[PDB]
């Protein structure tokens, strides 16, 4: 398994709002991932090579292939561990077994949760138009949504300390509804009952773009 | 082209020394790069699959493909350009002519210089045996050996500033005679004449180890 890293986080925190790797591209190097789409229009979630766009509004739609992403994170997902809750368990709990079971923060794990949940609290970036306001800004004028006993699928990883620079450090999840129609990037959550398949990545490939944004960025 | 990373360099900091890459598993993934030996005894060099320990004593042997490794940096060298100095140039001077072709710091560089260096000062780190000192203390204790009006070989790679953490930021060269009998990881040069060949890199493969050491590593 390889996480597949397209560009660089500190790239997009920059305003490199823009790549020229499709959700095609993507598809080439995994079955599951998360990322963000040009112009921050929301994010995707990817599972089984199923493609999803979450926007601000709290809506899921199908990704099409043609759509373009200047960050994203994918692999083939080939999970190791299998635990099925039959009693509700925290975002906070779930972190605990998959920490137990690989307690290398050196590691990075993939993680997927099909099952229902008691709550999945979203808040998803809105499309951008230069010149860009500070993430921050963006973030505290954005909604959450709060999706209330749903069923639906989680896709996750969990990003070593020693990636800071590059990537999202700790855990990035996301979420979408049984009907594909509702989702977004979560803040909490509460599983009620599902089935968490996880596992452990030692591989990073990192592509760095070729668009001048990205080349003359300062990081 | 992939610069292929075996480990991180602030698991080499923390005081993993020790891996089980061999120097044959290394020229897998390129047939050019630099990196450490287990035990920190000394560096390698490697170029056209042809693979040398330098050692504290500025001496330079064949490595053998047995030998480990707990920190490496390969590719398979597809350099874009090559210019000629007839006339003496700095280290200096030479990173002007690359930064000014390959301006972008977010791209990766891998360099070779064939030709007769005036002057190449290099310092190499001995062999560590447990508990360590620190990395500041032994390159103070360490000699600087000085290889005066010698024909060789040097192999370098320029890494971006957003790497810092995983990687060396800036040049990382080293250097063999033309008998490649002497050699060591390159403080200073000049070059008298020779050609230069570089290309840039825009991928990179960070392949963690499974040893306790690395993962129980702090970082
Ligand atoms: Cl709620
Ligand atoms: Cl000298
Ligand atoms: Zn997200
Ligand atoms: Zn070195």
């Amino acid at each position: 398994s390889v996480l597949y890293q397209t560009s660089l986080m500190s790239a997009l925190l920059s305003g490199v709002y823009e790549g020229s790797t499709t959700i095609a591209d993507l598809l080439k190097h995994g079955d599951f991932g998360l990322g963000t789409f040009n112009e921050l229009d929301g994010e995707l979630i990817a599972f089984s090579s199923q493609v999803y766009q979450l926007r601000a509004d709290g809506s899921a739609r199908n990704a099409q292939p043609e759509q373009k992403t200047p960050f994203a994170v994918m692999t083939w997902f080939q999970p190791q561990y299998r635990k099925t809750f039959d009693h509700p368990v925290s975002r906070q709990q779930l972190h605990e077994v998959i920490d137990q079971q690989i307690p290398s923060d050196n590691l990075f794990c993939a993680l997927r949760i099909d099952g229902h949940f008691r709550h999945a609290h979203t808040r998803t970036v809105p499309r951008q138009t230069p010149p860009y306001r500070a993430m921050t800004d963006v973030l505290d004028d954005q909604p959450v949504f709060r999706f209330n006993q749903r069923e639906g699928v989680l896709v996750g990883f969990r990003t070593p300390q020693h990636m800071q620079g590059i990537n999202v450090a700790g855990y990035h999840e996301h979420f979408i509804t049984d009907d594909r129609k509702g989702g977004g990037h979560l803040l909490d959550y509460q599983l009620d009952h599902g089935v968490l398949t996880f596992g452990e990545i030692h591989k990073l490939m990192i592509d760095l773009p070729a668009d001048s944004a990205f080349l003359q960025a300062n990081l």
